[PDB]
């Protein structure tokens, strides 16, 4: 039976082996990306039965991913590789930290995403359902996917956790406030980072009071981050560590605390758990390679 | 004063340091490819005068190209980095020869070349222009272009150099003859390999009967090539050498073929030089970077 | 419902990036190993329904060999990490051919198999149950492990296959003609390779007549290989391939044949099937990493 | 003639290019390693005639070590490859810096040293002998030899110098205790961690006064170290790094210490050299890799 | 119209993978480099118009710098490939930071430079020329050169930028001073550190009186660096960095002054933008590889 | 007591990962060379007593070379690190096999020496004393030395082997046959590859009669080579292998003849230990890194 099921498009991380410009790299590293996969693989290495739902391309990429997600031990159940291609993306890390990231992923197999993409009896007896707000932003099939998948959930007795992610390139503000002010109402846990509050409510306030869930959390990337659970404002502080590749860590975080409320526990524990996870994919390279695994906490 | 002058879509080529399917790479070389582009590099460094048309993403892959360009030579006065995104492919060579290759191209900024793309009084005084069947099976405007281009040519005095370069993946035997059909007769100078013919005429043999310009050239893989000039058929033998990454010879061979036109060289030294450039490429990895200089022929 | 169940000791393989003595290489390439290891993946990325029985240690490298079998989506039903050490092994190449293997894994986990180290209705339906000399050759439990497998196998209606597999370092040609002078009237499948007969039974000719089994195949190396059925002699011939790491083809040649008999395919396509994995194999670096997928086949 | 003289097992580290667990490595670097073995060619690089004592598998890794120790003009007077296999282990880094190491040393060819494992004359005219608490952990040949030896020092007027370095794979916090409460009265510098003592002593405190030796060096980490010379306590401070492969650093600062007393140096100089040469390892890869050369300081 | 114009001895820079001493390194990094290189390079990144002045020997390596001069966009209407050879150093960096470097330049082609390299005419309406302390110090004609290049671009209305960068290697204190004492009188602005004031003047405070040129800027290391302009003493502060490979920072540090002034920017934007560079350069390896491009400043 | 002496010019070698263009190369192997280095280091490795009579520069890399040579157990009783510099050089491997050397050893500390620079008492009871032409090739004093060298040899009875190896970048045809012509009365065992002879002497036979030395080895590359001893001209073939550097090979086969000799094994045998040796470094990279050891020929 499983806790926990996420869903998503997968994407392939295309990184150079140190700073600098693209246009002067001659190699480049290959990881497995997408948040929702990065959250999915984060659970399954610290035991949480987690379930990935998504579709790949019928290429050696989508086989890539699907190596990895079944390595890591993730159910793919309703996971497939289709007709089409799997999306890809190239990021550019600069000296000075100004970073840029190049997608070509449009019209890939898993962007296809729509209503009924898998088995609603699926999330029967599951703990939570974990979306990204990069999702819905694809395209119309899946925006609807999105909301007809927390629809289902609810239904069943599903908490539903969402991870604002605001992508510029996605969509606009307006939007990506379009859409949350609809799926809002079927959110239980929120999580949303201090810049894309101000990006898309002016300032850190106001978003909070309009996006008000039952437990939001905000990220405050070293600086911590704040729970807002029964009206309760618990503060946590994150892990000193040296960044190396900041990407992925986000969604790290949310694997952290998802695990942490999977196992009941203390909203100080909660925090520390998400830091935890978001200082080592960050201080790692990759999109989520730098997630720990049961083992290391029960050591910790 | 230009002697040759290419066009077409610039691509990045995405190789694994070894053979093995793309699934289990962890680290991939960076290439500038596009056939065009191979000949454009490869005939430059021979101290061709030759010039590049065509576009590039506005993105730091665009950037790549515009620099190995400009690097090497190249005259760029009608290329340039527009907005959109520079396609790029991934190669795949399997340990027994088999290969794969995997596209992300579709739209892409230099997919757009229509006719005019360029000031036509460019091909002034220019030897040869030429063209690959790629361009005008990407999109119908890059086949109007290419029918545009050859025509402002042939009334320049230009002569027309066409390299078949069949791709199954961008149209139909059928749509591939219908455009030779029409192009065939401001054709000069064609490049041609025993399988393209046997893919599109049945037989090497009514290929060339029905494809009757000119000057022929059939590239007969190692088994050299032969060059049907004057009703002769002047034969050449490829050199003996272990094909590394093969991606690239056949413009290699094209360019060096050019070259000894340009040169006003024998059929006989036409065909040594194509050969050798083919050769060269096949023995070494990338799409062009085993391409000779000027001073590596002197020196032979 | 399992087609194939495979038994046996996991092991990590420690190569060099290129030939030479181990002792002037400064870094190894780790791959994943165990001859019913690489016979079990091999099958399994064919399609065919396959189980893996062993233990590995409860520590990094049998977590590591744990993902692999996972990942390649072998039934471990029966597989699982125990307390101790998983062994592990360094391959070296010597510039002309003549290599050389350094073991580091007596008293390991997997070495500790003994009778009913898996439930026999495990074995139910099973098609054949594949075991290697090697695995005998451990330790008197192992070689117990392996009489009693092919005992409640063939109580079952499981036709048993056997690769002698002799090694020098793990018995004696006596005790190796020892054991398969007991086990043989269980083996319905004997995979033996033409060194292996000559120095065991002096010459391929007797060994043969003493191994008399319903179907033996003697491997030839590169001369292909035979298969003596009904009596009959079908020859079968080697693809022409540059022998990169030919570590790990035996067992690839082995599950090219058992997934030819279990999809009842002629003697002819049986060997065919068997020379294509073990080319492939060969002709990469690792010890299965050359495996080729069902897709492959379906292509070629 | 030679000043010191240093003796134990040899082993070779396997370590990955980057932090992460060991499973999902498929390169590791290859390092020469073992306790004695880094204070041994420490010493040498800094100008200090120092000899080697110990043995290595007749194999290719034991080979490696002895061109390491001849390489950096260790003395192998009483060095040789014997026959048996040279041990290994294997490390990992943890992203948040929590490590694991995995040993394949047990009856390896170093680990049979016992009483008379060299030529007592050797130790004429030496001015200290070196030993760990790894050696008497290793076997009970191993524990004998180590008193042996110190005994034989002893008689001939050498210094013993001793670094606890307790394992607790090795053995139990009060088989190091029987070990040193009885190897204690022969020993002349002792080398010594806060971790240690605590672990055996239950603090620092108590364990100061049990192991009350003519001079006491306890190791603060990164916290400098205190030097208990004449009830005077000198303390020392580290040198602000950024540790990256802290393996190997205690052996690097006894080895600096060593060679400060060798030098007839002030307790502030001897412990200014240790903690320089502990720096510099510990900002280094492999097990010694960052030893310092006599050029260096000279230059510092 | 060039904006700025360089002249200097190309180099190329053979950099180990990490710290450590030379003699224990198997591979190296392969950089171009040379101090008005870097300065070129770095400039024509930033959109300023660049010319290169210099030879290079013909071989591959003087090839290889020609290429990235090209590619960079430098103008190299006097720069070319002459007879002799291009000359190159080894760059060694010790863990604990003291490096050294061993140069196999003498007698380069690129060391030859004498009055009349180039054609004056060059210099018409070039906002600065700038010129190394290292050229002079090379030869008789080197320095002859500078003295002749620095003289026509004062006819020419051109301001003359210089970077003392002493090299004790090239010649003595006096030879230095003797030099700037003579050349002192053409100089526009120029850049000094502390440690070369304080080397050839006693203290920062001598230098700077005896040296007082329109414009003097004193590098500070990461103290920032200080801009004495019209009598006012302008400061500036670096920025928070990890220096990576310290070499070629402080022609970068020039480059970003230049730009600011070929761009009328304020001294305070003149600096800031001069320690972006410097540190940008710092914090990676190779002799500019980490110059940023104008698109990130637009950025930042 | 010495077997072999030998005495030169050591060198570092800077060699491409694979094929291809210095120019399009990022990163360099580094490699000990220097042909009678090659040779020492050979003949060591067979269990040969050695040693190696030499200077190079008080850098790092004549570091890196004295601990190879230290490390390989070559006697260096008359070998040491002076002032200047050590003399390097960088090759470049073609695609189609054409290659190209490019040297930076002019002035090095290497090719100073001059007659005395080592102790004559050091030749007393020596078996062979091995010089290249590479050595007086140098300077008007390393011809001078060498001809002294094997003048103090002949008077000692130690016979004299001599590898032409000549050098059209260090001298003229006519220049070596003058030498030759001087040298030839003191030399006892001549090596000569078939170019040199047909690009000194016209054609491979009058070579023969000009250069008559009591014993003249004839290498054919792959055709094996000849020995012409007691008038009898015995054959050799070369072993079947895949020429990878065949850099250092004619030395490789030098020291596996003197080998030979030194053990007094017949022509057959000295030949085809010669072979052995020349075909195991030509199928490794590096000058001489495929040599054999003595244990290799033991179990061949
Ligand atoms: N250096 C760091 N040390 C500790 N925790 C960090 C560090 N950097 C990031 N994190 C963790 O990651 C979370 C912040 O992630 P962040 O706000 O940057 O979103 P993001 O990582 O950019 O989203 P994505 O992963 O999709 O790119 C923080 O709340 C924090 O817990
Ligand atoms: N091993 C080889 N030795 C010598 N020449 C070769 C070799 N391989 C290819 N060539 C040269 O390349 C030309 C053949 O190229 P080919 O027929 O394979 O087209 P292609 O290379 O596949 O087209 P593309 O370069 O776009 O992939 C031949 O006519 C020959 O001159
Ligand atoms: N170069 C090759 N080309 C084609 N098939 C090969 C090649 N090398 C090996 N094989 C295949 O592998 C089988 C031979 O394997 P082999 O006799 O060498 O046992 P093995 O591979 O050494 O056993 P193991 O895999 O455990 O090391 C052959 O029968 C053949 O089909
Ligand atoms: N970051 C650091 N900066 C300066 N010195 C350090 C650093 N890390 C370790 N050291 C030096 O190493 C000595 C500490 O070593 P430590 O206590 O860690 O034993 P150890 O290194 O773990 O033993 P081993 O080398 O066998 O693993 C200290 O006393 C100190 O001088
Ligand atoms: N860590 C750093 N952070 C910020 N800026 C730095 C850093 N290191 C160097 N710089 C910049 O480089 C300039 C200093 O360079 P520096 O004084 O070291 O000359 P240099 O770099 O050694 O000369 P060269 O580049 O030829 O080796 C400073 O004024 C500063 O702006
Ligand atoms: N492929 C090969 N197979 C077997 N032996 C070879 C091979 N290549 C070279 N050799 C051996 O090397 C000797 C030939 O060396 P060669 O004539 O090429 O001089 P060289 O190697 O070029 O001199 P140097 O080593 O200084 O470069 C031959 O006589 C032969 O024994």
């Amino acid at each position: 039976m499983l806790e926990v099921v996420t869903a998503g498009e997968p994407l392939v991380a295309l990184v150079p082996q140190e700073p600098g410009h693209l246009r002067g790299k001659r190699l480049l590293e290959v990881y497995v990306g997408g948040a929702e996969v990065n959250v999915a693989v984060a659970l399954a290495r610290l035991g949480v039965k987690v379930g990935f739902v998504g579709r790949v391309g019928e290429d050696e990429l989508g086989a890539m991913v699907e190596e990895r997600l079944r390595a890591e031990g993730v159910d793919l159940t309703h996971f497939r590789r289709a007709p089409g291609f799997t999306g890809l993306y190239l990021r550019e890390y600069l000296p000075l930290g100004q970073g840029r990231v190049f997608y070509y992923r449009k019209g890939s197999a898993g962007s296809a995403l729509a209503p009924g993409a898998f088995d609603p009896d699926y999330l029967e007896g599951v703990r939570f359902l974990h979306l990204s707000g990069i999702t819905p932003a694809l395209s119309p099939e899946a925006r609807a996917f999105s909301l007809w998948a927390m629809e289902e959930a609810k239904r069943r007795g599903v908490r539903v956790s969402l991870d604002v992610n605001y992508r510029q390139t996605l969509w606009s503000p307006e939007e990506a406030r379009g859409f949350l002010e609809r799926a809002l109402p079927g959110v239980d846990l929120l999580f949303l980072s201090e810049e894309e509050a101000e990006l898309l409510f002016g300032r850190v306030e106001e978003a909070l009071r309009a996006l008000s869930a039952p437990e939001v959390v905000l990220k405050r990337g070293a600086k911590g981050a704040w729970a807002f659970v029964d009206g309760r404002r618990v503060e946590g502080s994150a892990f000193a560590v040296e960044a190396v590749d900041p990407v992925g860590a986000g969604d790290a975080f949310a694997a952290g605390y998802l695990a942490g409320a999977v196992w009941g526990l203390p909203v100080e524990e909660r925090l520390r758990l998400a830091n935890l996870l978001g200082a080592s994919v960050a201080a790692s390279r990759g999109d989520h390679e730098g997630a720990p695994y049961r083992e290391d906490l029960e050591v910790l």
